[PDB]
């Protein structure tokens, strides 16, 4: 099959938060039937990130996801040729991140082209003061509508010291050709970061998922 046990990540993100902009690149690997993956990241434009990484590590595929037998897997299916995703974060204070990708895979790697746009930050909230210390775990609602795959997720943005921001995802996924679809499902989400410097210049990423029923 195209999609192998072990395959690699290679991803370029452009973005813009509240007008900074700035460039990442990645490589990383990860292992598609477990659900887990891991990317190294460089800021290669605009360093130092004047703004919270996390409003981009979620960004930063769901072939990589553990799927029982019984549940159709949209993502996995949709290789070769791949598919692409659309998504919307709002913050709480009235933030809001627009971000699609689309995923393709050379070879053993899939390839990640990612633009991002946050605006509407506060301009002394925790995002552009950089408050933020990581996701909790969280559970994203997958459910077919209109012929694609959308996600829902009810998110909290963690801050130093204590307590959380909310955050909505709303996130449409769109495979390039038919697949079988699923019924309704959830994946459990783990994201996590190796610790870094405040600078951010380098910043390597964690991430587990696993579907239920
Ligand atoms: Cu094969
Ligand atoms: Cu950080």
């Amino acid at each position: 099959g195209v999609i192998k046990p072990d395959m690699k990540i290679k991803l370029k993100m452009e973005g813009n938060v509240n007008g900074y902009a700035f460039v990442i690149e990645g490589e990383g690997e990860g292992k598609p039937y477990d659900g887990t993956n891991t990317i190294n990241l460089e800021v290669k434009e605009g360093a130092p990130l004047p703004f919270s990484y996390d409003i981009l590590t979620t960004a930063f595929n769901r072939a990589f996801t553990k799927y029982p037998d019984d549940i159709p897997n949209y993502f996995k299916q949709s290789f070769p040729e791949g598919y692409s995703w659309e998504r919307t974060m709002t913050f709480e204070d009235k933030g809001i991140v627009k971000v699609k990708s689309d995923i393709s895979l050379e070879e053993d790697s899939f390839i990640y082209e990612i633009y991002l746009k946050g605006e509407n930050f506060p301009p002394n909230g925790p995002v552009m003061q950089k408050k933020t210390t990581g996701w909790d775990a969280s559970t994203e609602r997958m459910y077919v509508r209109d012929g694609v795959l959308k996600g829902d997720v009810k998110h909290k943005l963690l801050l130093e010291g204590g307590g959380y921001y909310r955050v909505d995802f709303k996130t449409i996924y769109r495979a390039k050709k038919a697949v079988k679809l699923p019924d309704y499902h959830f994946v459990d989400h783990r994201i996590e970061c190796l610790n870094h410097d405040k600078d951010h210049n380098k910043v390597t990423v964690y991430e587990s998922a696993v579907a239920r029923n």
